[PDB]
């Protein structure tokens, strides 16, 4: 399994971004129930490929099985329509939207898709 810091709030994540400036982060919003993102975790995240892939990223969850207030602020603040949805911000906190992931993707298309990112080495 990824090795992922849950975040629950917006002001969270924000100290999570300030914390990881330098570092490229991946965000995961998960749910208990949503079929795709355990999908994620058995097909995809579990593959090596994929985990030496973000073996430089900073990976940040957030767990909105509940709904509850701060989970809805939170997707709200981030315009999330839909779970899974996967977020990336470069090493300077800045999120490319097109690089959203909002549905399955196989560890061959997901990690083309890391590929595709904004280059992030120093
Ligand atoms: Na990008
Ligand atoms: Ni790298």
């Amino acid at each position: 399994h990824l090795n992922f810091t849950q975040i629950k709030t917006v002001d969270e994540l924000n100290q999570a971004l300030v914390e990881a400036k330098g570092k490229p982060v991946m965000l995961d919003l998960y749910a208990d129930w949503c079929v795709a993102c355990k999908e994620f975790e058995k097909y995809t995240f579990s593959d090596p490929q994929v985990q030496k892939a973000l073996a430089d990223t900073v990976l940040l969850q957030a767990n909105v099985t509940a709904n509850d207030a701060q989970d809805v602020a939170l997707l709200k603040h981030l315009n999330v329509l839909g779970l899974p949805t996967i977020l990336f911000f470069d090493g300077q906190g800045q999120e490319h939207p097109q690089a959203r992931v909002t549905g399955f993707m196989d560890a061959e298309t997901f990690s083309a898709h890391l590929r595709d990112r904004q280059p992030h080495h120093h």
